[PDB]
């Protein structure tokens, strides 16, 4: 038997991810990362079942003020979701429509028997689940995300959304109410840093990789849950 | 009881009622969030946090590092969900004791499970998943921002996300120098009430007035497991 | 039975879990990151805020260019600092003389929820009944730095609740190395607050050294029985 | 000699210079901007707030991949709006239907440089001696609207002296096409004070229509003769 | 001819005007002010920079429901201040015990345009080629205070020339009525480069009361002969 | 002359001509913008503000209420136009001296009258008004953002709105811990290039490339009087 403790999975690509072994599928949806209502940023917890949306749209939300009126997609507000590893078309220009569902990453929240976790290294290797806890996947140590205005927010790093699956330098998609979505320049993803660790209590060495050696200097994870 | 702490808010005057197999800890008022130097910090309204039995326009203090603390010395803000008690006709702030019709109440409930909530983005009340029990019935509540634009937002996972009464405003505005009052710029944030068939689609823009409102949110539920 | 929480020394000390939980690993007191001016903080009462590793540069960042750099522009990270004061040049420190001042945190494991409890009073609040006391402390509830950026702790959380008050309770980290204290380092606390006088105007109050926690709030720490 | 400035009608009439003075252009009334959520205004008494042809995105943005987005993204232009008011239904306008909203302005060319006093007073300010009167208005200071960004305007420049006071002296308007009043959207205008009471504290006051005028303190616009 | 600027005392005394400029009218030297979070600021050059009359709150705001709020929300205005100390209990100040803090300005009337001239070194710069010297004083570029929110100076004005170099240049004040120093309170300054070597590592200092002004960029402000 | 002073910018290592019947004051480096505390605060690039004689990655410091003042001792930013030099393949940012290469130059001129600048916001450059001379052509240079999105803009009466040639980057982010960098998040706001026939319509979505960008910039036009 379960009991209540419910998380997410992304598989940030445009398959329906599967959930871990000894837990079970409450429904799936589409990865929601955060929106930005009058410029002011706020993010769900990745492994929450927050972070998964039955519904797609460019603009899930809708605002009300002190005269008692509403307003939906009627301003300039923002949306915010993970993708998959499609890619943009060559002229650069934003995406409307339909043509979006191979860009938007799936998602499964689950139900287990216990608490998950999230565990970090700060290194290359993959770090051992605490004594008595089970593994559920391996991952990326992903802290942080900024976009427009350098609005934005992180994850916990307790919370399996912490720990992505697959690396991506661009792991989201940026989404307007206009119905419009996009890619852009100051889309920033922060990650843990791989370190050396014989270098503690040290001025950093600044380093600065490209693709094919990105990977070399992330932090690695591991979701736990307890037996 | 298991130790899972979880919050009620009434958004009247009245104190709120513990859901049936759940026991009280304690009562107070809705505390949402502050602004202390011009930055905004929340309370998840579905744990204790947002339930502080002392109410006051100026929760809380700072300290710099030639050791010095200063208490409603500044500019800095608090906010509490309010009631439907409507403003006096000058449009002025308020002070002092006229201020205690205005806050929302809350209780500090007690549960054997997890309570989580669970979202629509329909018109229709989402059901509780497989072998969970409802607690209750509400309105999608995302994010919040007044003055300078600051603010922040509920997780959509916790029952805070959930509030059992729609208002286009759920929240009043306070300072350190004592007043509370409803701003122009003061906005609520909800989830939006979706057409099933139109999914990715150019979203239609929509203004709604009075008396219609509730027709575009989204719709939700608490539940715990049994 | 699976809840992890954080207890922090605010001290060079490694701290001990409570009477009941387990330790499952120490570190440094991890309270904050600023990256491209945004703040993003851990809860002070879960395992995100005790990290195996110090660093002044925890993070880095990656472009759309498949570009990523580590330490490489101006960000932030922010620990919770030990009694240690400055030197009095008021200068910048760097390297190995960074250890006197970082905070410690151990993570720890119980058998149920531990919760924080906050009074508004200088009394400390008891307890709910089926209740155990873990720690008892002051209320905090956020913080600011550079460019006024920042967060907070939930104040259902065990973070909320330090057990050593310190009106400068962190230290800001930069990419090149450095840190120390500055003057718009500031910190928020939960106010006490006289019980008879409920829904009057605030009286302003400004206190110093050797006065201070005479205006804190007070909290406990529980774990269910 | 030189000395360009800018007259504002407020209405979908192009204003008259002032007397000694000569037309250059007309245009419309160019309040300010936000782009990637930053705000950045002209002075309302230059050349740069009267721009000749209108739109709801005048301006684009370039990256460091030599890419250029026009009307691509959700940025923001304000305007300067006459007494028309909007629909029923409380929603935004695109097209045509824009063209009774937007103030218009004439770029002037005057002899000498023109300045702006202000009172602090429902009186009105005199010129200072040697100086001729070209308008009277109200103080207008500042704004702010969306992410509560903006800007002002400098007291001394004649930007700072609108002739007619509006509670909502601006139009936001969007790449998408839309413009719109909103609620967050403010003016802020330099206030109309009791001379005998000078270091008081501040006496709190709200007004609504009816009474507006009599709090705004007062200003001209005059030339060096 | 119609060329105004201003010069602040930053003290309780009156200032005079330069040689060969008539005086218009003296004030209270205006820094910035704060309205819903957002800085806006005068140059300190322009008679924008000198009120007629001190207030805390010095302007209003009004919405969209033409209702206008005079000193009713958490506002902020900001001021030059005088070389007066604090109050020993730290505490704010509120009414006509300002009245020792505000620095006063006078405006003047000049025949020609008064420029700024900026050193980067500890040397007084010289006035260009036919103009003539007003005063000497030190490089002031910008300011920050609550949310650390602010704005500057242009160069190019005699009001990023200021004759008295202070740390805290400035007060902050309050809707409510107090005014106060803060430890967020921030000044900017031009550095004093050694000439030598340029495009290398900048130096980093951290200097106390006694010498700051050794490091300080020095300034002229002339108009032309 | 009459005391008219403003700056020319080369947006090159080659120290900029003054127009003709102006006479130069001085020169030196192209300073756009300053960032402190996380605030933006920049010059007016027609005004002799705009060109400092010694160039730096930090040329200010800021001063405490201890009477405490520190240099180049925190994360502050300064900004300068820059060249068209191209950045080393590894992408990593500059010190010291291989960065002479990378500084726009300035000379700051005085005129007999005062120099405005005018904009079509079309293809076509706009004529100076009656009894004016022309200065300079050049592209229209609005506004600019880079890290923490902060940053400021020209003024459109200004000279310093009027850059003589376009660039995507028209300048690089320095600090004060000594180094300079493109980055991601630069960006340069141009006023646009609009369709004279339309007017009072949507705007048209348009996402131009290399090659083709000056086709969608507003002209300008630096102008004296006569
Ligand atoms: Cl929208
Ligand atoms: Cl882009
Ligand atoms: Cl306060
Ligand atoms: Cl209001
Ligand atoms: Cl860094
Ligand atoms: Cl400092
Ligand atoms: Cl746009
Ligand atoms: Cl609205
Ligand atoms: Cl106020
Ligand atoms: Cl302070
Ligand atoms: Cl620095
Ligand atoms: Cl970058």
């Amino acid at each position: 038997t379960t009991r209540g403790f419910v998380f997410t999975r992304h598989s940030q690509t445009t398959a329906i991810p599967s959930c871990p072994e000894g837990t079970v599928p409450l429904y799936s949806g589409f990865s929601f990362l955060f929106v930005q209502g009058n410029q002011r940023a706020h993010g769900q917890d990745l492994g929450t079942l927050g972070s998964c949306l039955q519904r797609f749209t460019t603009m899930p939300f809708l605002f009300c003020n002190v005269n008692d009126v509403c307003n939906f997609a009627s301003r300039n507000d923002y949306s915010y979701w993970l993708s998959t590893p499609a890619l943009m078309p060559m002229n650069m220009a934003p995406i409307t429509g339909r043509a979006l569902e191979p860009y938007i990453s799936r998602c499964t929240v689950c139900e287990g028997p216990a608490i998950a976790i999230a565990v970090h290294s700060q290194t290359t290797d993959i770090p051992p689940c605490p004594h008595g806890w089970i593994s559920l996947w391996k991952g990326f140590s992903f802290i942080m995300f900024t976009s427009a205005g350098s609005e934005g927010t992180g994850q916990a790093l307790a919370s399996p959304g912490s720990c992505l699956e697959e690396f991506r330098a661009s792991p989201f998609l940026e989404c307007h109410g206009r119905g419009t979505c996009n890619y852009y320049s100051n889309s920033y993803s922060f990650w843990l840093a791989s370190l050396n660790p014989e270098r503690m209590f040290r001025k950093p060495i600044p380093s600065t990789v490209k693709a094919g050696e990105l990977e070399k200097i992330i932090s690695r994870c591991q979701v736990c849950m307890k037996k």
